[PDB]
């Protein structure tokens, strides 16, 4: 699977039939049919930077993990009761400014969208267990809206220089990525799925009413990483955001 014309979102259900489920992401969040919930309480992040581990070309793709063998860096509050430990953040981009977002808000294509991705450590105990479960994974997602070139993104981009190509990882440490957070934690949640491969319906969304800014010649930096292995001929990562799906009668809430 990737994102080509021939392996890319269209052909997934294929091999992925739940790619045509009732609880798939990302989705357009209409604001005018959200619903407000007042049992929602704050989103709380605490995240240790000793716990950031290593950063991995993984061809379609970049993702920054965490050592997640215990709770020095977790996520709590929101609409969950449990505590979800942190293990990786990734970024989607797309070919040009105009799209790249995965999730829309009110129809709005964003440049860029973080992914800060957790599991539930109450009441799992491994990723490889709680990806498949429905409370299994909760994600944060942050669209990133093109302007000003953004200081928190520095250590990140300039560690991309040495995974150039598919396959390629290297250390990545003491980094925190709440830094990389807009000041406003305010947020959209409904209940959605991984956005590729597997695509399992285990995702609670946590996607936040403030976007954070990214240059042009930052989203340049994605683009150039390469999808083939070293010494193959040079094929440049686009794109990587699915288009979005049908709510299915979901709810969107709203913490604000
Ligand atoms: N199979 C297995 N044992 N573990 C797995 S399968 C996918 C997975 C999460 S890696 C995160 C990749 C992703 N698509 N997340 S996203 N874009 O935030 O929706 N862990
Ligand atoms: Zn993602």
């Amino acid at each position: 699977w990737g994102y080509d014309d021939k392996n890319g979102p269209e052909q997934w259900s294929k091999l992925y039939p739940i790619a045509n489920g009732n609880n798939q992401s990302p989705v357009d969040i209409k604001t005018s049919e959200t619903k407000h919930d007042t049992s929602l309480k704050p989103i709380s992040v605490s995240y240790n930077p000793a716990t950031a581990k290593e950063i991995i070309n993984v061809g379609h793709s970049f993702h920054v993990n965490f050592e997640d063998n215990d709770n020095r860096s977790v996520l709590k509050g929101g609409p969950f009761s449990d505590s979800y430990r942190l293990f990786q953040f990734h970024f989607h981009w797309g070919s040009t400014n105009e799209h790249g977002s995965e999730h829309t808000v009110d129809g709005v294509k964003y440049s860029a969208e973080l992914h800060v991705a957790h599991w539930n450590s109450a009441k799992y105990s491994s990723l490889a267990e709680a990806a498949s479960k429905a409370d299994g994974l909760a994600v944060i997602g942050v669209l990133m809206k093109v302007g000003e070139a953004n200081p928190k993104l520095q250590k990140v981009l300039d560690a991309l220089q040495a995974i150039k190509t598919k396959g390629k990882r290297a250390p990545f440490t003491n980094f925190d990525p709440s830094t990389l957070l807009p000041s406003s934690l305010d947020f959209w949640t409904y209940p959605g799925s991984l956005t590729h491969p597997p695509l399992y319906e285990s995702v609670t969304w946590i996607i936040c009413k403030e976007s954070i800014s990214v240059s042009s010649e930052q989203l340049a930096q994605f683009r150039s990483l390469l999808s083939n292995v070293e010494g193959d001929n040079a094929v440049p990562m686009q794109h990587n955001n699915r288009p979005t799906q049908p709510l299915k009668g979901r709810t969107v809430r709203a913490s604000f």
